[PDB]
């Protein structure tokens, strides 16, 4: 793993150190705190706050009731169709590893050593240069393989 970021402060907004070509991994190890209702990993085009940077890939675990993962894309400050994965491995007070693998046509995401979901590209992954992590989460490490 390359360009590892250790224990970043959340909210984190970092420049991804290379283009996300097919086969690239983003690996994120962390922990959901006991009072967490949600957090998010956003692959974004730039880091503008107003107007809000486009989010190619919004990966948003949610913990209310039985919980779920919501995926979407933000284009021109509008959210598109939500893709909700209900078989969620995330739990409050548990550790996790997320591996996002960028393929040509989709993202392939594995959580805790197990395939979790797919997400077809809506914005070309070549437009992504920024990783954002927000909400209630404790991130121990961010690693990249190009
Ligand atoms: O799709 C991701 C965004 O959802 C926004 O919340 C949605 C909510 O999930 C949906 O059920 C509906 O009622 O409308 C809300 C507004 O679009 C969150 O506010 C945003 O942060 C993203 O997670």
């Amino acid at each position: 793993l390359q360009n590892i970021i250790y224990n970043p402060v959340i909210p984190f907004v970092g420049t991804i150190p290379d283009q996300l070509d097919p086969g690239t991994l983003i690996v994120i190890r962390g922990h959901v705190p006991s009072d967490a209702d949600r957090f998010q990993v956003d692959l974004q085009n730039g880091s503008s706050v107003k107007p809000r940077a486009d989010v190619a890939f919004h990966f948003n675990p949610r913990f209310k009731r039985a919980g779920c993962i919501v995926c979407n894309t933000l284009i021109n400050e509008k959210w598109g169709r939500e893709e909700i994965t209900y078989d969620t491995p995330f739990k409050r007070e548990k550790s996790f590893e997320i591996v996002i693998m960028v393929l040509k046509d989709k993202f392939q995401v594995a959580v805790n050593g197990k395939h979790t979901l797919l997400y077809g590209h809506r914005i070309g992954p070549e437009k992504i240069d920024t990783l954002g992590i927000y909400g209630k989460v404790n991130i121990h490490s961010i690693g990249f393989s190009f």
